[PDB]
């Protein structure tokens, strides 16, 4: 548990200063690049932060100013994040754009947040420019540690905004969640406590470090709690899922996790023979959150790795979202997570229709107990639902964020939930679910998810990615779309292939390359890939798309790949 002197700090900045004073040589973060290891102690993080803050100050940045960070995974960008905080500037972490000229998302973020400076690694100054989208750019490599002594401390307030975190999927009109210093520490504390962390905790992570779980859970929480973080890049996991498990083994990581898909992805790609040497016994919490959590995924993963020390006990479903900083519900670590079986037909008043383990039934996994206050509320009447009745998940706590940057009206729709009639104020999540036995079961979204993929232009942009990647040389036309399938949504990609007789080796190689490309460009996961003969698609990307959708439902297929199927 955190010592009192750390609990008493009013910002993450003061926490880091204090750990740098009291345990300067304690190792904090380790970043892995292939076989290479780079490490950073509290003393080093603190010194780099000061040097970085000093530079921002010398360049004319004032408290409250936004500073953009091209978040290449690594220690430098972590240093940059703290450096912003040390200067009282609002950090704005973004995924560095996958392709040099595909900058639209970054541009929208730049226009929204209006940063005065952007920080990035030397390799990116090259790729991207000095100015980046009209914003003056500074290479992190150029900030000399000598500058540290010139840092002038600011007077940070609890309610001051520490950083913006842009939601995962509002790409056409990005929402920058405003996370205050008080928000951040409240959620870090709930994470450290709820996950039963201690002095010996070791967190391993490959997750995108610029937002939600990969930032708040896997970097800021360890730094806050005085425990080790060990990390590699998402690209590394995507290219070789096995590395996740090899690193947990070598480092004896105790806590690591991911969205649900990643457990399936290990099952799908890791062959029996390659598992030799794995020892997952140290892994006591394997958290599963950020998307719908599936029993089948976890059962599959458990049987694929139980012979290598993985315990089903370790699986930890959890629920949260950026507007609530991060963690909202979660269970007790080491406990078996619960499931419920629902009948095929549900009730129109959204009450829950349970079934015996009937023949059209389906299972929902619990995302745990409310860590933040959770109320299930009717999104139309604003009247509380009964238990075992689906309504909107409303959240209330000190972790609830301050709004969406520079968006008063959009903020009004999400952050000003009032129950009829009476008094508290709630975040409205957009999410549907029900409480049962004080466990939250998330059931879906208010917004039709097909209609939301369509709004962010995902299928269209994914088709473009495929056509503009080197994968094009072996394909014909392609189509991406979301199909709703027995209580699940699946992102489906289908491609004409030049060689209808490529072997099983080529098939698998191609499936893997397509999954990796779509994650690289969109950090989205394809659930189903369909291969078909050249010319099989009609000579509109729209009528082209709807043909693929309609005839998959009722054609010539060369091969099908399904992420969650063994
Ligand atoms: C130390 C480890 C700590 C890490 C702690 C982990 C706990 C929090 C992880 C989630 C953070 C989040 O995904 O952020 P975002 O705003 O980008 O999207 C949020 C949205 O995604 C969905 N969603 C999240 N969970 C879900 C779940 N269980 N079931 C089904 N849907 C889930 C919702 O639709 C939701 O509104």
């Amino acid at each position: 548990s955190l010592k009192k002197e750390y609990l008493q700090c009013q910002s993450l900045v003061d926490v880091v200063r204090l750990r740098a004073l009291h345990s300067p040589n304690k190792k904090s973060c380790t970043f892995l690049n292939k076989e290479l290891e780079e490490t950073m102690t509290y003393e080093q993080l603190d010194q780099h932060a000061k040097a970085i803050a000093a530079t921002l100050q010398a360049e004319g940045a004032k408290p409250g100013d936004r500073v953009l960070l091209l978040f290449a995974p690594g220690l430098p960008l972590i240093q940059a994040f703290l450096g912003c905080l040390y200067a009282g500037c609002i950090a704005v972490p973004i995924y560095p754009p996958a392709q040099e000229k595909l900058l639209d998302k970054a541009q929208r973020i730049v226009t929204n947040s209006k940063p005065v400076i952007v920080l990035m690694i030397a390799d990116h100054i090259k790729k991207f420019t000095p100015k980046f989208l009209k914003i003056p750019a500074i290479a992190l490599e150029s900030i000399e540690l000598n500058r540290s002594s010139s840092w002038q401390p600011t007077s940070i307030k609890s309610n001051d905004i520490a950083f913006l975190q842009y939601t995962s999927g509002s790409t056409m009109h990005p929402k920058g969640v405003m996370v205050s210093h008080h928000n951040l520490l409240d959620n870090l504390n709930k994470i450290f406590t709820s996950f039963h962390m201690n002095d010996e905790t070791i967190i391993f992570s490959w997750l995108p470090p610029h937002h939600d779980m990969g930032l708040i859970g896997c970097i800021l929480t360890p730094i806050y709690g005085g425990i080790q973080a060990i990390m590699m890049s998402p690209f590394s996991f995507l290219q070789n899922p096995l590395s996740w498990l090899k690193h947990i083994t070598k480092y004896k990581a105790t806590i690591s996790g991911s969205p649900n898909f990643a457990y399936d992805y290990c099952v799908k790609r890791i062959r029996e023979e390659k598992k030799e040497g794995l020892d997952l016994s140290s892994w006591v919490t394997a958290f599963n959150g950020a998307e719908p959590v599936r029993e089948e995924t976890m059962e599959h993963f458990y049987q694929a790795f139980k012979e290598f020390g993985f315990r089903k006990e370790a699986f930890y479903p959890c629920y949260g979202l950026a507007e609530a900083t991060l963690l909202v519900t979660g269970g007790t670590p080491g406990s078996s997570y619960k499931t419920l079986t629902l009948a095929k037909e549900q009730f129109q008043d959204h009450r829950v229709h349970f079934a015996d383990d009937s023949p059209g039934s389906y299972k929902l996994v619990s995302s745990g107990n409310p860590i933040q206050e959770v109320k299930i509320i009717d999104p139309d009447t604003l009247i509380p639902c009964d238990f075992d009745q689906v309504g909107e998940i409303w959240v209330q706590s000190n972790s609830v964020a301050k709004g969406y940057w520079n968006q008063p009206e959009e903020t009004r729709h999400a952050f000003a939930g009032k129950i009829k009639d009476d008094s508290a104020i709630y975040l409205r999540t957009g999410d549907l679910g029900f409480l049962h036995e004080n466990e939250l079961y998330v059931t879906g979204r208010i917004k039709d998810l097909i209609i939301i993929y369509g709004k962010n232009h995902y299928p269209q942009d994914i088709e473009f990615s495929l056509m503009h990647s080197p994968l094009h040389h072996v394909l014909g036309k392609c189509a991406a779309f979301v199909i709703q399938e027995e209580h699940e949504y699946k992102l489906t990609v289908m491609c004409e292939v030049k060689n209808r007789f490529m072997d099983d080796v080529a098939q698998d190689n191609l499936f893997n390359e397509i999954f990796e490309l779509v994650y690289e460009n969109h950090q989205l996961e394809v659930h189903t890939i369909v291969l078909i003969p050249l010319k099989a698609m009609p000579h509109s990307g729209k009528i082209r798309r709807n043909f693929c959708r309609k005839h998959l439902l009722d054609l010539p297929i060369v091969a099908t790949w399904q992420l969650n199927k063994i």
